[PDB]
């Protein structure tokens, strides 16, 4: 029979209270994250936005890095993923929520194989859906510094919009997790600064990304944020480079600092969204230094 | 024997802007590449079928505003061509229709026969299930581009089993082709020559080698394809390495020689 | 109090099964069957489309016409019209659903004599309604041939559209029969092809409908056809006429065959709407000739 | 989730008239080409695993007028190289040998942990659950060429279904490859310049096409293929489009050009 369509739908969100308790082995912490707002994409083809599911992950936790970083393993009874819509019922294309159980694939490259994975549901961006992740009961490691995410790493988010209108709402949605995590074993506080040269060494949260790329005036390495926030970037150049720390896309970039041999750069990066980062040139490859990210 | 339920999209409905209703069709058997995209792969190594559970889902992609009709019926008669009148259509067993901006699902029921997985030159009423018949109708000039999107959501048990089928459709320009059924060609006198234009039946990512053994009167060029990039030289005894992206069934590239049924030699997979 | 008012109403409709019996008399078929959709009109004025309720009729039924086709008489015990909204709700105008018991009479001509036929409703193009109209006990004669309609013809549904805006939905509903036949007597089964001469005869189904018009060049006769779908039309010339078949307002019209004394035509016409039709010119009121039309 | 059983063909032995053993692994993955032919394209399509059942039958083909030994053996670590004596050799758990006119079986206990399907970039500790080791010896110098085969027949359930990878095998001459693993390049500097040669891992029909910017000294020859047929001409900006029958994994085709890594493209191709 008849099913009416509104203008628009309201949902209400209120920040709930994480519930905390204490298990024989460890604890055991319930709660909710904001993870991102999806963007409009007047493309037929998807465009993703990934979130790494491993506690002491930046990216995707914010409170629940800081309970992680006492303990050694984890292990996620319990998560799920919501969609809050805040566009109108006039907006179209779609929103398509998947969950890969490897965290080193790359998204996919067609929407054909998106609907493939198993469990990826998707809806109108102006109405809200759930998609609510099949656990196990295997223990990893908390991340810690350069190891295999097929390890280390539950899973990966990967979340695509499609298909939306020339005059359409900027912004169509917003992912948020619910997840009730059991973090095992203990050991002293563990700092939270990745740091680590430029030979694919790193020891931290992962709050950084290097990628060489070979240019013309040198190799390229670009420092991507995996997170949204402020951070700083210590750099220390063992050679004189061709150049110091250049904004290469982000949003308020500021360095303090001069690029030469043993000099030290100091630059407070600005990331409005994730994957935004700096750049730096130099004419030797793996060139020889250390960096530290840091969130402040 | 094996079980292999999933769901996959067909297709992605476009808006009818025009006033005759369009019918888009897709035969139901597990090697058709137009209808499947990842059951095609297991079904090239097993000759024998059965669907279980199958079931079609229709999902809104365009605003609330957005007029017009969709329909979605399943006709057990794979060599029937698609209904003519929409009275017609309407009065096929099961056909569900609805707005465009809400979705809705079509049940089909199933029987408990065996059938071959099709060769393509065996009679349809022999190896296919049925065939899904799509239609879009009565939208005006200020719609979207795009309705929805039609899924099937299956549950086969693919049976026996034999040497894997080519994944690539090797063939030979006005005569024998060989694997699965990827594209198809056509010839038309034309100013400056004979006209041979291939279609791609299927959606996606595709890579189209050739070969000639006479020099042509040009080379591959795009006909209606969404994107195409070529990367040989058009000569004679030289060889043509072309990609083409595919985003509705029917579109293609093409090429001239001026002489029917040129020896050669064409290569078609869907990357 | 308050009401609101939905951006649109999605109504859902599902092929039902139509339910055959047999009685002492005859059969007694119930089902649903799909007239037509209404246009936009932006006019004030009102445009019609009429369709004749009679078993055998093929612009109105497409599947009781092969069950009536083995009988000679009908009594329509219970028939009802339904209209499904495919339009948004800010779309204007109206559409009006009336029941002409007299099936000769042309559609009036004025918005006001249109709301005097008894029974006559109307709502805006955006919700769904239904006309259900009162039968009575007489059987009458399934159509055969020339005959008066007020003789074989149970009635005229006449749908209306008017005071659309000119940026509104192409397309405003569509209507759909609902019906409860009670078909009686037996006789040897009847081909469906009307068959006729330009005199003025016609025996079948009825499929087309002449009507001359004098012209400059000739009398012109327009063959319309009363349903939508893939028809044929042969035709026999015993003079030579000044020309053949030319494709008047249809869509995709093919003709092989040639105009000249005792030549014959095979036009292969196509109906996108109803009414269209094809056209031929001749010296000759009234000329001597052959015409069959089918449904192929 | 889905559970197949299949019965493959992994390679056939061949004759070793030294004493010493003379090995020939595979990697025991589902998506690895050396081993499974089949298995690889199901395999695409989900990310995890678990051999249910798996055995190794050897079916011998030589006279019975011919010595030797033919043992298989399997290693549960896929990193661990061969050993390097007889003794080690018939030490590692459940290594059955016989005589090569004579048939065995080695059934092989499974375990109840899901791997990561193999992408070649992993730790074969944490991806592959184990390594089939192949050894003959002993054979006399009039023996037949070639001994019995071997096949496996397996049960795997696998899980987590995904995007179907790539049927093809698409790379660059600067180190890019994605794909099935079909192919492996290697560089070694001759008199007529850096030679590029293509060891196929796979074993059958293969097609290779290659585009070069620069015309290369000489093109696709025939280094140890059973067969070889190239179409099209070596130049600049031309195209290649070879096919290529493997009897033997490691057989390859080689082709020379003086730049050490020349700009273009190839496909590799298991038509």
């Amino acid at each position: 029979t008849r099913l009416s369509a509104p203008v628009a739908l309201a949902y209400r969100e209120v920040s709930t209270q994480p519930r905390v308790s204490t298990a024989r082995d460890g604890i055991t912490r319930s709660g909710s994250e904001l993870i991102t707002t999806l963007k409009k994409n007047t493309d037929t083809e998807p465009k993703y936005t990934t979130a790494v599911l491993n506690p002491s992950e930046p990216g995707t936790f914010n409170q629940l890095i800081k309970e992680a970083a006492q303990y050694e393993k984890y292990r996620f009874t319990s998560l799920r993923f919501r969609y809050s819509p805040m566009s109108p019922s006039t907006t179209g294309g779609k929103v398509a929520l998947a969950f890969d159980r490897d965290a080193a694939k790359p998204p996919p490259n067609d929407l054909a194989s998106l609907y493939n994975i198993e469990g990826c549901v998707s809806s109108v961006p102006w109405t809200g859906f759930i998609l609510t992740v099949p656990t196990d009961s295997t223990d990893r490691f908390v991340a810690d510094g350069i190891s295999d995410p097929k390890l280390v790493d539950f899973g990966k988010l990967i979340m695509a919009t499609y298909g939306q209108g020339a005059n359409d709402a900027a912004q169509l949605g917003e992912v948020r997790v619910e997840y009730t995590v059991q973090l095992k074993n203990r050991t002293g506080s563990t700092s939270d600064a990745q740091i680590g040269d430029f030979a694919g060494v790193k020891d931290g949260p992962r709050l950084v990304s290097w990628s060489k790329t070979k240019g013309t005036a040198g190799w390229e390495h670009d420092c991507h944020f995996l997170g949204t926030g402020n951070f700083s970037l210590t750099l220390f150049y063992e050679k004189a480079p061709v150049s110091g720390l250049e904004n290469a896309d982000a949003s308020d970039f500021s360095v303090l600092g001069e690029a030469a041999a043993g000099s030290v750069q100091w630059a407070g990066v600005k990331v409005a969204e994730r994957g935004q980062g700096v750049k730096m040139v130099t004419t030797e490859e793996q060139p020889k230094g250390k960096w530290q990210a840091l969130r402040i």
